[PDB]
């Protein structure tokens, strides 16, 4: 399965506005299939993009329709891996 070995920002971390979240996972993942939920203060934010770049399709770029107002955000993810087996988790950061 899928397990999230990083990402940016990290978790607990704070940084100025980024312009996406970059999640590192330990197996590909496929963007159509996964779901990655963003909320700041308990409201959604906008995602407008899922992409795996690389080929083997360990980092998922999640790109939110605005860049990020400064507060603090929960990412809800839920995997599904190249060979198709779901996992989730959460993680939370500050801008
Ligand atoms: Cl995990
Ligand atoms: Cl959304
Ligand atoms: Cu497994
Ligand atoms: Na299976």
């Amino acid at each position: 399965h899928a397990h999230l070995k990083s990402a940016t920002p990290a978790a607990d971390s704070t940084v100025a506005a980024p312009a996406d979240l970059r999640l590192t996972f330990s197996e590909g993942v496929e963007a159509t299939f996964t779901k990655v939920s963003l909320s700041k203060d308990g409201t959604e934010v906008a995602i407008k993009g899922l992409e795996t770049p690389d080929a083997d399709k360990k980092t998922l770029v999640v790109t939110p329709a605005a860049p990020l107002a400064a507060g603090n955000y929960k990412v809800v993810w839920n995997a599904v891996s190249v060979a198709t087996h779901k996992s989730n988790g959460e993680y939370s950061f500050k801008v």
